């Protein structure tokens, strides 16, 4: 479940958690290689255990509205790329299949930091948040 994969809003991306230490966390990059990389807690550690999104809807983890986008393209990477499209553009990619967003709750550069981690996701496959398979086969239920 969501515990493992930490969510980084700084350099790096995604990593995996298998001990912490007074110094530096033992993670893994999850990548190609998978080397062990020392963590820090500066570089904007923040757990995509915590992150989720309150919308018109109940209150939906950031795994399950990444399962609406990418329902779009097929279980494909993310034809948006952050770092090439407008702020009006990362908005309005997000409410192609959920136009219920809010502006209120939904303000922090939410979409921003998800379009980060959305790409590396697809990137190794990750293990599996979105109906199309890519490793395993979800069940609609949430």
């Amino acid at each position: 479940m969501l515990k493992t994969i930490l969510s980084i809003a700084g350099k790096p991306g995604l990593y995996k958690l298998i001990s912490q230490g007074k110094n530096m966390l033992i993670v893994e990059t999850v990548d190609a290689a998978k080397k062990r990389v020392p963590a820090y807690a500066h570089d904007k550690v923040i757990s995509l255990a915590d992150i989720a999104m309150y919308t018109d809807a109940e209150e939906v983890p950031l795994s399950e509205v990444l399962e609406a986008v990418k329902k779009k393209e097929n279980g494909a990477v993310a034809s948006i790329n952050y770092k090439k499209a407008s702020a009006d553009e990362l908005h309005a990619y997000f409410a192609e299949v959920l136009p219920n967003y809010d502006r209120d709750r939904v303000h922090n550069g939410d979409i921003k930091k998800l379009i980060s981690w959305y790409n590396i996701l697809v990137n190794n496959g990750i293990t599996e948040f979105v109906e199309a398979p890519a490793l395993e086969h979800h069940h609609h239920h949430h």
